[PDB]
């Protein structure tokens, strides 16, 4: 699977999160991400993708060291981590055939886990809106309480 490279931004208040809403198959909300090009790095990757995705540009802002990565069937996501960005700030995606909506979410109301059907009798997971999110979120919350308490 060829590696994705993005961002998880945060507000001032270090309370808040943005997130990307996309189309069909990602009709959901996640983090702004996306593929690597050959022999791009991951850095100039993760700034490239959130730029066309919410207007934002991180480059100033990234750290090396902090980042939240993920394997997922596969395929490797790696998140870093931006925090202090003001919650005035002017998001507007380059690719509006690609994004939907741009919000911030309290982090402490999102999910960590899609709920089961075990009232029903029934196995697997119900829909929820937040799928794409939700892997990366107690890792999250973990990294905050080491790094700031
Ligand atoms: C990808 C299209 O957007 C949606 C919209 C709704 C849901 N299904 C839910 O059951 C739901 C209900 N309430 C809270 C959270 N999730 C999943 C995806």
């Amino acid at each position: 699977g060829v590696p994705t490279y993005g961002a998880i931004i945060l507000d001032e208040t270090l309370e808040n999160v943005l997130l990307v809403q996309g189309y069909l198959a990602k009709s959901g909300w996640g983090f702004p991400k996306g593929k690597v090009n050959k022999e791009e790095a991951p850095h100039d990757c993760a700034a490239r993708e959130v730029f066309e995705e919410t207007g934002f540009d991180i480059k100033d802002y990234i750290c090396k060291d902090d980042y939240i990565e993920l394997r997922i069937n596969d395929q490797l996501a790696r998140l870093y981590i931006i925090p202090g960005i003001p919650k005035d700030t002017k998001f507007n995606p380059k690719t509006r055939r690609e994004i939907r909506n741009i919000e911030w979410f309290s982090i402490e109301k999102l999910p960590c886990h899609r709920n089961d059907m075990t009232p029903k009798s029934k196995l697997g997971l119900a829909p929820n809106k937040f799928f794409m999110a939700i892997p990366f979120i107690r890792p999250l919350r973990d990294w905050l309480s080491r790094r700031f308490g």
